[PDB]
């Protein structure tokens, strides 16, 4: 296809996100490769406006579900590489629970040749010494599903799913997302069947970076569909 043609090699990534989190103007800057064949994307981010005033960790959904691999029996149900070039809007609601919202808007598509995520966040009502804006989340990232629909008014998906943290004290701070995508070409689009992504992160740091940053290895498959 098309935009599954745009993913078949490797593929630079640009991420940047502008946010507001009650009052914190903060930036992020993130560079980096993905393989969709392989479901697999390294990414390295940096905080450009000095220290991130929230955990890396809840950002991590926010900073390209391009990259999956969907399984060729299900090649059919790939939403994200059909939008490409030209792209597709990504928003979502992330109510932590007992906390804070954070409300994201995002374009995801082409310039040249390089697939670029960039967002917009804005978090309001988060407690000013609870789990997010106290850093008291443990620097890791759990596995999750993404359970995706179709939404054929819109000519996209919806998702939903919780995303689980780890509190330093042992507790597991919730995340839900609600996400909407919808396509920015006028071009034909392929809606999917229910269908999930099951999603694995790796963090790190880099030795040698004092910068505030984030290293993110990840990996995505499709499933859900029966051969
Ligand atoms: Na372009």
């Amino acid at each position: 296809s098309k935009g599954e043609e745009l993913f078949t090699g490797v593929v630079p990534i640009l991420v940047e996100l502008d946010g507001d989190v009650n009052g914190h103007k903060f930036s992020v800057r993130g560079e980096g490769e993905g393989d969709a064949t392989n479901g697999k994307l390294t990414l390295k981010f940096i905080c450009t406006t000095g220290k991130l005033p929230v955990p890396w960790p809840t950002l991590v959904t926010t900073l390209v579900q391009c990259f999956s691999r969907y399984p060729d029996h299900m090649k059919r149900h790939d939403f994200f590489k059909s939008a490409m070039p030209e792209g597709y809007v990504q928003e979502r609601t992330i109510s932590f629970k007992d906390d804070g919202t954070y409300k994201t808007r995002a374009e995801v598509k082409f310039e040249g040749d390089t697939l670029v995520n960039r967002i917009e966040l804005k978090g309001i009502d988060f407690k000013e010494f609870g789990n997010i804006l106290g850093h008291k989340l443990e620097y890791n990232f759990n596995s999750h599903n993404v359970y995706i629909t179709a939404d054929k008014q819109k000519n996209g998906i919806k998702a939903n799913f919780k995303i689980r943290h780890n509190v330093e004290d042992g507790s597991v701070q919730l995340a839900d997302h609600y996400q909407q995508n919808t396509p920015i070409g006028d071009g034909p689009v392929l809606l999917p069947d229910n269908h999930y992504l099951s999603t694995q992160s790796v963090l790190s740091k880099d030795p040698n970076e004092k910068r505030d940053h984030m290293v993110l290895l990840e990996f995505v498959t499709a499933a859900g569909i029966t051969h």
